[PDB]
């Protein structure tokens, strides 16, 4: 897929407006992540032992990784989809270490979502809503074709 300069546009204007508050919109889309599926707290061992929300709230470590997760994230959208160099390494440990299906990759992506919508109504309408599913949409197809080069496709 393609996406066109006025849907980047709309992606970098939201994002820019996340990049003033990373540390929060990353805690916000890991704690609505685990919240809305259950599941995925499973895959990580670090988190696996909190048991509320305001235990993931508090945890230092959860903020620290939703920083991790957001500027890797932010480098690859400003890529514009000249994202292979990017991709590979992201590919390589989330296929191979991490052991992260496709659909849990949709996951987040509803999460991240959700989480826009809800900080930023007036930046995020329908048609900026449709500019960053698509965005998303090209990373979790360029991830899962990788996934299937390096052996995974799960
Ligand atoms: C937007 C999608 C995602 C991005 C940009 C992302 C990015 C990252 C980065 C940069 C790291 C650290 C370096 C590495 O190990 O590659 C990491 C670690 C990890 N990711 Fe992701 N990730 C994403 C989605 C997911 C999902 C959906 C899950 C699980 C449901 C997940 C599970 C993990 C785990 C288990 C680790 C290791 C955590 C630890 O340090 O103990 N990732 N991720």
């Amino acid at each position: 897929m393609v996406l066109s300069e006025g849907e980047w546009q709309l992606v970098l204007h939201v994002w820019a407006k996340v990049e003033a508050d990373v540390a929060g919109h990353g805690q916000d889309i890991l704690i609505r992540l685990f919240k809305s599926h259950p599941e995925t707290l499973e895959k990580f061992d670090r988190f696996k032992h909190l048991k509320t929300e305001a235990e993931m709230k508090a945890s230092e470590d959860l903020k620290k990784h939703g920083v991790t997760v957001l500027t890797a994230l932010g480098a690859i959208l400003k890529k514009k989809g000249h994202h292979e160099a990017e991709l590979k390494p992201l590919a390589q440990s989330h296929a191979t270490k991490h052991k992260i299906p496709i659909k849990y990759v949709e996951f987040i992506s509803e999460a991240i979502i959700h989480v826009l919508h809800s900080r930023h109504p007036g930046n995020f309408g329908a048609d900026a809503q449709g500019a960053m599913n698509k965005a998303l949409e090209l990373f979790r197809k360029d991830i899962a074709a990788k996934y299937k080069e390096l052996g995974y496709q799960g």
